[PDB]
C-alpha cells in the first residue's frame, strides 16, 4: 500500500535523472513501480502530483534540518554559523537535483508547486531576518538595510545561484565553489557597515 | 515593410501586458498590427520568434546603455558608481516588464531564448569581474573571492531579485527598495575584507 506509494515516488525520482516530466508517462511510472496504470491512479491523480509530493518531501527535509540546526547551535564563529546554515540547503537540494530541477520548472505551470515554493521561501526569509535582527540586538551586526529586505535578496541569490550550479547552467559558479561564494556575500552583507 | 514589423512587435509587447504568449495567437498579432495572418508569416516564422526579437531588443538596449556608461564614467564615489551600473538593468528591464516576464518563462522551452540570456549574462559577469579586478589593482578592494565567481553570484542575485520584484512575486523586495538592496550587497561584498 504505502510501499506502492514509495515505489512510485522512487521510480519518478529515478526517471527524472534521465529526462523531464513531459517525457515521462503515467505508464512509465506504473511500469517502474510494478503496478498497473489504474492502480497508479488510486495513489496519485497525475504525474504532476507525483512531482509535487517529491518536491514537498525535499522542501520539508531542508526545513526540518534547518529547525534541527536552530535548536542545536554549532559552537563557532559567525562565518561558520552562516556556512552551516546555508549548507543545509546546499546538501539537501544538492542530494535531490532532478527533483530540484523539475520542481523549479513546474513553478511556471503549477499553482500548487509555486505556492509550495513561496510558502517555504517566506518561512526561510523570516527565519533569516530573525537571526540578522538577533545579531544586530547583540551589537555584532550594524543596522544597515531593513533586515527582511536584506534576507529576501540573500535568499533569492541562494535559490538562483545554487540551482544554476546544480544544473550546470552557463553561467554558474562551480558546485565546488558555490558554498564559499554564498557565505562570503552573506557575511560581508550582514556584518559590513 | 519595416513598419509592419515594428507594428507586430508593438502589438505583441502590448498583448503580453494582459496575458501570456500561450494565450496570444498569430491571428491576435496579425489583427493588432493591421495585416493578414499570411502577411505576418512573411515577417516572422512564429509568435515565439516575435518574443525572441522583443527580448533581443531589450537585452541589447541594456547592453548598449552599459557600454555607454563604461565609456563615460560618472564622477562619484564607488557606491554611486555601482548604483548607476545596476540602475541600467533596473530601468531597462523595469521599462519592459511583460517582455522581461515572458522572456524569462521562454527560457524553459526555447533554446534560442536560453542561449540569448546566457550569452549576455556571460558578457555582463565578465564586465563585472573586470571592474572588480580594476578596483583590486587600485588597492580600493581587497582580494577575497575569485572575482569571476563573486561576479557570477552578484549577477544571478540581480536577475532573480529584480525579476521577482518586477513580477510582484511572493516573496520579493518591493520595487521601490530593490535598487538600494542590491547596491548594499554589491558594495559590501566587493569592498568587505
Ligand atoms: C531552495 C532555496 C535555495 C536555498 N535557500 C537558502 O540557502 N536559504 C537560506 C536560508 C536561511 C539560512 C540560514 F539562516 F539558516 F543561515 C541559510 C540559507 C533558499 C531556498
Ligand atoms: C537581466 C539580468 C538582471 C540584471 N543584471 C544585473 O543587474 N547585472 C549587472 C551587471 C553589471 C553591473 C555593473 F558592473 F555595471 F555595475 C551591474 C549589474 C544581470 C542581468
Amino acid at each position: 500500500g504505502d510501499d506502492r506509494e514509495l515505489a512510485i515516488l522512487a521510480t519518478a525520482e529515478n526517471l527524472l535523472e534521465d529526462r523531464p516530466l513531459a517525457d515521462i508517462s503515467v505508464d512509465d511510472l506504473a511500469k517502474g513501480a510494478g503496478i498497473s496504470r489504474p492502480t497508479f491512479y488510486f495513489y496519485f491523480p497525475s504525474k504532476e502530483a507525483v512531482l509535487l509530493t517529491l518536491l514537498d518531501r525535499v522542501v520539508n527535509q531542508a526545513d526540518m534540518a534547518l529547525q534541527t540546526l536552530a535548536e542545536n547551535p554549532a559552537d563557532t564563529d559567525r562565518e561558520n554559523m552562516w556556512r552551516t546554515g546555508i549548507n543545509v540547503f546546499f546538501e539537501t537540494f544538492g542530494s535531490h537535483k532532478a527533483v530540484t530541477r523539475a520542481g523549479q520548472a513546474a513553478r511556471a505551470t503549477s499553482v500548487e508547486v509555486a505556492e509550495l515554493w513561496s510558502t517555504f521561501m517566506q518561512k526561510w526569509i523570516a527565519y533569516t531576518a530573525a537571526v540578522i535582527d538577533a545579531e544586530r540586538d547583540r551589537g555584532a551586526a550594524p543596522r544597515t538595510l531593513p533586515a527582511h529586505e536584506l534576507a529576501t535578496a540573500l535568499n533569492l541569490m541562494n535559490e538562483r545561484t545554487l540551482f544554476a550550479s546544480f544544473a550546470g547552467e552557463q553561467p554558474s559558479v562551480p558546485e565546488a565553489r558555490v558554498l564559499d561564494t554564498l557565505v562570503h556575500i552573506w557575511v560581508t552583507s550582514i556584518y559590513g557597515e
